[PDB]
C-alpha cells in the first residue's frame, strides 16, 4: 500500500507534489546537515530504504531507514556498513546517489562510491541489515548507477552516467549489462542532453533517477536534466520510455519537465534550484506512482502521478 | 493614454518604487508557461499591447502577444506569435527572447533576441498586433538587448545594441547604429561601457539596454541594466542614463546609485535568482509619471513607478561621467 | 555586559542564533544597499564598531556605530575616513572586511583596503573619532587579516589569508608578527582547507574571522570555511584552538562546523548561502560569547554559546 | 605577369611553397619584429600591397609596399596613417588583417579595426599614398572581413567573420551586402567549423583568406580553418566554391587542407604552427595562382597553383 | 626474431639512447598521410607488422596495417584498416588513434582509442594482420591507453587503462581489469596516479600505459608517458615502472627521472611540440636488448635503445616508491 | 673584468646576443635537464653563481658554480642545501628563480621558495661554499624577487612581484624595504603591466630580471615582460630607469623590447619562446654590460649592451 495524495482539484499537471512537502526533515539524525536521497522500496510488510544523510561535518554517508508508511521514515544514526572479503574494494571513502531495488531474490543497492575518484558500488542484501559488498561495477568516473528490476535476457542490466571528478559540465545515459554482478560490458548509449533549443531543461547533462518502471511498451525512465543558467545549474526531471529488450534503444523521451524547482524548499538550500528524483514506488493495478525526490539538497518530497498519465504524456510531448 | 500609476508610499524617499500589486504577471497565466519575464508593452487603441516573453515547460523561448484595458491585468494568447518572412532563410525560427516594442512614425516595431547562428538582433513590423512581417535581422550575431528610438534621429531609424558572445557574456558594452530604411544598417557609435567596479559595482561586469528611450527636453533618458559578478553569480540591477538628443551616443549623464536592485523575494528566488531586468516603460510628459516593467528573478512580471523630473535629477546629481 | 539570549529549550547545539535576527538591517543608512561586516568592540559606557557598509552604488565603505548595548546600532551616515601623511597609502580605493580589537594603549581597525589590488589596511583610533592609517600590512593579494587582542612574546601578531584578486577558489590562514606595526614577518602557516572527505565545509578555502579569544587552553580560533557546490560557494564556520605561545601551531580543528546557512535571511540576498563571522564579544567570567555574522552578504546576525562548551567541542570533534 | 615557380618533377600536391620562402623577412624595417599579412595587388607596371607590420613594441600597424615582381617588397618605414573627416572612427587604436581588392573605380582596404574592439575598417585609395577611411562596417566583434571584387547584383558585398574580444575559439563565416559602402546588411551564414571526425584541421573556427577569385563554377574561397591541440591552436588553409549569384551559398568544401604548417618558418615563431592566407594574384589565362600567407606570424611566404586543379580537388574531396 | 639494435653510443650514460636514424618513419609516407606517429609493432613470422595511426591530410586519425622485414623501414597500407564486426552498432567506424597489439594465446589483439560517444578503447583480433575482428569496447568512454598484458594473468585477460574526459584531458590515473571472455571486464583496480610536483614534475599532471608490460623476472617492466603543464603546454616524456607479477595493480618500483624527453628537433617541433610518445616494444630476453618505439611531436616516429636489466636496475635505484 | 664582444658590423640594436650563446648547456651536470637561470657576481679571482638546473626528475634545485671567465661554468654536481636553524622554514620543498648581490659585507642570494606555495626565500654567504637561510621575506603568492646591491636610506630594499600559485596570469612589480632583512614592509607599487595597444610584449605581466643597476640618473631595472598569445606566453625583456631615492618611482620606461625570441635556442625548448634574463655583469667606467638571461627554460644566453646607451634609448621610446 503506497503513499498518495489525490490530484488537487483544478490540477491539469501530469504530477503533483505533496502538500506535506517535505516528507524527510534535514534533522532527523542529531547530527544530520541534509537528508535528500532516498532509495524506498517495500520491503515485509511496509518499507525499507538506503538515506544519503550528509552530517554537519558535511560527509556524505548511507544510512538505513525503515518506515511503516514510506512517509514518516525511522533512520538509523550509525551509518551503513558494508562488509567485503576485498580490503581494497570494502575500503570506504564516501557515498552517495544510493539506489535500491529487489532482482530475482534479494534486494540490490548501488550507489556513487569513491574509489579513487566517484564510481558505482555495488552490494546486495536480504534483510536491510547485513550489506554484501561487490565489485565496483565501472572504472571512474561515473555515477547516476541505476539497475533494472529484473534480468534483460538473461543478464543483469544498469543504466549510468560517465562522468569526471568535478560539478561535471556533461551527461549522457549508458547501458550496460553483466552475466555475474561481477564483470560488465556491452556497453550502449541511452541517450545525450537535448539541444537548448528543443528542451533547454535537459540540455547540459541528463542522469537515471528511480529505478525503471515496466510497462507493456516499455521501460519508464524517470530522468533528471539540467540547465546550465548564468547563476547555477537547475535541476528538473521528465519522462523517457525505452525498449523493453534492449532499453538503451529510446522510444519517446518528454520535451516538457514533469517537475521543476518551484517551492521554497526546491529552490532555497544548500544547492538551490534542485528536484532530484531518486526512488518511486508504484501500483501497476491502480496506475499509481508516488516518486521521491531530493530538494535543493538539504530534504526530501514527494511527488505523485498515473503511469498511463505520464506515459500518454511522454508520447504526445516526444522531442523523438 | 491612462497610465499605471501608484502615489509613492508616505515616507519613502526613493527615486522608484515597486508596485504594491507586483508580480502582475504570473508564471503560469499560460496553460504551458513556466515564466513570463519580459513585457514589452506600449499604448494601443483604446488600452495596450505587448510582446511577452513566455518561456514553455519545455524551457522554449517564445514569444506571445497580449492586450490589456489597463497595463496591469494582462490577457496573453495561449499560442506563440508567428512571423511572417519574405525570406525562407530568415524566416526560420530558432528562438526568441528579449523583445522590445515603439511606435515609430506609422508602425509598431519589434525587436528581440533572434536566434540565427546565434543571437542576434530580430526585427518585424504590425500595424495590429496579430499580424508581423519579420525584417532582416539588423546586426550578425552575436548581439542582443536591441532597443528601437521611438522616431528617426535626422532622417534615420537609430537602434541600441549589446555585442555578446554565444554563452552568458562576460562582458558588455551597449552600441548605437542608424539606418536609412530597416534593412542596412551602419554608423555604429560606442554608448558606453560598464563602470570600474571601484565606482559603481552594479555596472561593472555588463550592461545593456532596457526600456525603448523616452525623449526629455535634457537628453532621451535610457533605463538600462548592469551586472554585478559575485561569488555566486550575477546580480542585475537597473539604472538611468541621459544621452544627447541629437547624437545620442553621447552620454550626458550617468547614474552611481541604481533604481532598483533585487530585494524582494519575487525578485531573490526564482528560475535566475537575483534579477531585476527592465524591459518597458509607459510614461506621460504631462504628468511626468513613469512605470517601468521589469522581469525579476527570470520568473515574474513586476512594475516601477516614478517621475521623469525626479529621475533626471538623480541622474545628473549622482553622475558617474 | 555582552548581549545575551539563553539557549533555546531543547536546543542541543553549541551555537545558536538569536531570535532577533537579523540585528542590523540592511537599510538603516539613507544610501546602504547592505549592512554585514561588524567589526565591534566594548568602548566607554558601551559599545563601538567598525562597519562594512555597501552603498547603492555597489561601493564597498566603512562607517563608524556605537550602540549601549551591542545590538541596536547607531550607525554614522558618512564613511569613516583615515588621516595618513603619506599620500600614496592615504588613497581611497575601497574598503571591506574590517576587523577591530584593542592592543595595550589603542584600538586597531585592519581591513581589506584597496592598494593595486586587496591587502590588509592598518589603521588606530583612541576615540572612535579620528582614525590614523598605518602602513598596509602586507603586499596584495591578502585579506582576512585579523590582529591578536595583546602582543604575542613582544610582538603584534596577526592572522591573514593569501588570496587573489577575484573570487579566489583558494585559501590558506597564515600569522605574522611585527614589533612595530610597520614591518612584518616571522610568517607561518596556520592550517589549510582539509580534504573534501573529511570536513567538506571547510574544503575549498578558510579565513579567520573575529579576533581570537584567549582561553587557557590556546587562542580561540572562529573561522569561516567554504564548500563549492555546483551553484557557487557555501561560507559556513567553525572553531580551531592555537598554541598560546606560537599560535601558527593548531592544536584542535573542529570537523562539524558551529554554523551554516540554514535561515531564510542567511539563503536568500545579495550573496546566497553565506554566514561570515566577523566580531565576538566574549566574558571569562561568565564563559558567555556572542558572535556577530554576516548573513547573506546583505545583514548582521548574533550567535551566542559558552567558551567552554566550544572548547569542548572542538577538542571532542577535532580533525588532528 | 604575376609571380611562378613551376611545380617541382613528381610533387603530387594541389600547392607548392615557393621556394624562396620565406620572401619577406621579419627585419626588413629598422623597427620590424614581424611582417605576415600582405594584401597584394596589381598596380600600374608592378604591384602594391598593405603589410601587417607588428613592432618592436608588438604594436599591430599597416604599412603601403610597391614591388616590381611581387616578389621582393619595398615596404615603407612609416606606418600608413588614414585620412578621416569623423574624429570618432578616424581614432587609431591598432590594425591587422588588412585584406586590399579594387571594386570599380578604386581600391579597398579592410581590415581588422580597434574600435572598442576588433571590427572590419574600411577605407579606399586611387593611388596608394593617400588613404580614405570610411565607416567601420560592423559592430564588434569581428575580423577576417574580405570584400568581393565587384559588386554582386549591384551591391558591395563582404565576407565577416564574428568574434570575441579574445583568441576566439568559435568562428563561422558570414556574408553581408551595402548599397553604398556605408550601411551594411542582409547577412547570410556562409559555413561552420567542420565536425572534428569529417575535417579537424577546421573544426575550431574557420576566417576568409584572399579576396574571392571570380571563376565559371562560382567564386573560389581560400580559407583558413583550426585544429586545437592540447597546446595551442593550428591554422591550415584550404578551398571552398560558392554560388557566383548568392555567394553565402556553399557548392563544394574541401576535406583535405591546401596547406598546412611543416616548415622550420611556418613551425617557428612568434605564433607556431600557423599558415594564414592573406592574398592573391592570379592569371585566368594560364590559371596559375599565387597565394601569401603567413608564416608562424612571423614572416610571410609564398605558395602556387592551378585554379582548375584546386577547383577539380575542391569537387572530388568535398563534404558537402 | 632479429630485433633492431643499435649499440651504446661512446661515452653514453644514459639508460635509453635514440637511434641514430630516427625518425625511422616520415610523416608522408602515404599518398594522404600528415603524420604517422603510433606504430604498434609485434614479430611476425619472418619479419614484422603492425598497426599504425596515420593521420591523413583531412586530419582525420585512422589505422592502417603495416609489414617490415627489420621493423625500422616499414610498408604501410595506404588504405586504412577496416573491422569486421556483426553487431552494427559497435562496428560503426567514427575514429581510431593510439593502438596497441599483442599476441595472446592463440592470436593477436588490437586495441586503440575509438570512437563511441567519445573515446574508449576499442578491441579486435587478427590471426593474420589481414582480416581484423572487432569485439565489444572494453569500457564506457571516457578511456584511453587501453593496453593489453601479453598472456592470462591467472585464468583472466587483463588490461591497463586510463580514465579520461572528451577533450585535451588535464588528469589522468591508470587502471587495472580483467575479463573471463573478451567481452565483460570487471575487478578494476587503481596502479598509479601522477606523482607530486614537487617530486617528479615530469609526470605529475597526468600518466597513461605505452607499449605493451615486458615480463621479467623482477616484475612486468611498464613503459609510461607523463605529462608536465608548463605556462605553454603540456611535455610528454616517459619512463619506467616494475608491476607485480601476479597481481600487476601493485606498483613495485616507479622511477623519479625520465628515461626519455623531447630534446631533438624532430620531438619538439610539429604538429603538437614537445611529445614523446612511446606506443610499443621489441625485446629480446636471450640478451636483454629492447627497443622502444615512440611518437615525435605526434608527427613522426622514433626508435630507443636499451637494456632490461639496466632499466630495471634504475628503475629501483632511482624508484620513488 | 667583465665578458665583453663588441656590436656586430652595422647592427643597429641596443643590446645584441653573444655569438657563442648558448653560454651553459643544459647537460652539464650528470643528471641536468635544463640550466637556464644563472645569478652571477664577481668572486675573488674570477665569477661566483647560484644557477637553477632542473634536474631528470623535472625537480627545480639551485647548484653553486664557478668560472674564470665568467662564460664557461663549473657547476657542482650536489645541489645546494642551505642551513637554517628553525626546521620550519629550513625544509626544502623546492626553489627556482635565483638572484645574487653583495649587501654591504656579504652576498645575499633570494629565490622562489616553496612554503606553502611560492615565496621569496632569503640568505647569505661569505664564501659561496656555506649559505644561511633566513626568514621567507613575504608570505606566497610572490616571486622574482630582487635585492638591492646597497641600503636605500638606511634600509634593505627589494622588488619583487606577487602571483599565485599556477602559471600566473598578471603581475605587477612591488618595492619593500626592511631595516633587519627579517621584518619586511613599506610596500610601493612600482609597476603593471602596459597596455596591450601600447607595449603588447609586457601586456600580461612583467617580473625583475637582474640586480637593479646604479646609474647617476636612477637604477636601470632589466625586468622581462609576457604577451600571451593564442599558443601560449612570449617572454621579452626589456629596461626601465627608478628614481634613486625612492626606487619605486619610474622614471622612464621603454615601449619596444631589447631582446625577444628569435634564435632556435629561444624558441625550441622545454618552454618555447622565453628570454628571461636573471643577472648582469657591469663596468662603470667603460659603460660595457652583459645580461645573462634563460633561453626556453632550457639554456643560458648572454647579451651585451652600453649602460648609457640602454639609458637613452629607454628615455627616447618611454611609455610614461
Ligand atoms: C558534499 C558535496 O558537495 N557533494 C557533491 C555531490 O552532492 C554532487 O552530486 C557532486 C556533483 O555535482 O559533487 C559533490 O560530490
Ligand atoms: C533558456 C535560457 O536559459 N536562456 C538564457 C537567457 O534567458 C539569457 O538571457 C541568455 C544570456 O545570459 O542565456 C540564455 O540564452
Ligand atoms: C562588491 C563586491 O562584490 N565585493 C566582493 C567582496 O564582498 C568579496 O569578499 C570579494 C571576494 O569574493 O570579492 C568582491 O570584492
Ligand atoms: C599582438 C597580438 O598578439 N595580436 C593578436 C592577433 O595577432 C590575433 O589575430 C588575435 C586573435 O588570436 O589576437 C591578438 O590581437
Ligand atoms: C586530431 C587530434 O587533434 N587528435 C587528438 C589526439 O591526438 C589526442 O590524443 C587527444 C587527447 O589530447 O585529443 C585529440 O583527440
Ligand atoms: C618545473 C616547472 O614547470 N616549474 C615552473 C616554473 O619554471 C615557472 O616559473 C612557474 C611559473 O610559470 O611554474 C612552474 O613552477
Ligand atoms: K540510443
Ligand atoms: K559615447
Ligand atoms: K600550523
Ligand atoms: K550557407
Ligand atoms: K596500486
Ligand atoms: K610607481
Amino acid at each position: 500500500i503506497i503513499p498518495w495524495e489525490e490530484r488537487p482539484a483544478g490540477c491539469k499537471d501530469v504530477l503533483w507534489r505533496s502538500v506535506a512537502n517535505p516528507i524527510i526533515p534535514r534533522d532527523l539524525l542529531p547530527t544530520s546537515n541534509s537528508i535528500f536521497n532516498s532509495a524506498v522500496v517495500p520491503f515485509g510488510d511496509g518499507f525499507a530504504g538506503v538515506f544519503r544523510c550528509d552530517d554537519t561535518s558535511r560527509r556524505m554517508r548511507l544510512h538505513v531507514g525503515f518506515s511503516k508508511d514510506a512517509i514518516n521514515w525511522n533512520i538509523k544514526e550509525e551509518p551503513l556498513k558494508f562488509q567485503c572479503d576485498d580490503e581494497e574494494i570494502g575500503t570506504w571513502v564516501y557515498g552517495y546517489d544510493p539506489r535500491v531495488c529487489f532482482i530475482e531474490d534479494r534486494y540490490y543497492v548501488t550507489w556513487c562510491n569513491g574509489y579513487h575518484g566517484p564510481t558505482i558500488g555495488v552490494a546486495y542484501t536480504f534483510d536491510f541489515e547485513t550489506f554484501h559488498q561487490l565489485e565496483n561495477a565501472f572504472i571512474p568516473f561515473n555515477r547516476n548507477g541505476v539497475l533494472f528490476p529484473r534480468k534483460i535476457n538473461g543478464r543483469f542490466a544498469m543504466l549510468s552516467r560517465p562522468s569526471d571528478n568535478g560539478h561535471t559540465p556533461f551527461g549522457d545515459i549508458f547501458y550496460s549489462e553483466s552475466p555475474d554482478m561481477e564483470f560488465w560490458g556491452r556497453h550502449r548509449h541511452v541517450m545525450s542532453p537535448a539541444a537548448f533549443e528543443v528542451s533547454a531543461w535537459q540540455c547540459t547533462k541528463i542522469g537515471a533517477g528511480p529505478i525503471p518502471v515496466e510497462t507493456p511498451e516499455g521501460w519508464l525512465l524517470i530522468y533528471h536534466g539540467v540547465l546550465h543558467s548564468c547563476n547555477g545549474y537547475v535541476y528538473s526531471f521528465g519522462s523517457a520510455l525505452l525498449d523493453l529488450d534492449e532499453p538503451w534503444k529510446v522510444k519517446f523521451r518528454s520535451g516538457p519537465y514533469l517537475l521543476a524547482p518551484r517551492e521554497p524548499y526546491e529552490c532555497m538550500g544548500d544547492v538551490p534550484n534542485v528536484c532530484f528524483p531518486c526512488a518511486a514506488l508504484h501500483d501497476n493495478e491502480t496506475g499509481r506512482i508516488a516518486i521521491y525526490y531530493g530538494c535543493a539538497d538539504t530534504v526530501t518530497g514527494l511527488a505523485f502521478g498515473y503511469i498511463p498519465e505520464i506515459i500518454e504524456f511522454t508520447k504526445r510531448t516526444s522531442i523523438i
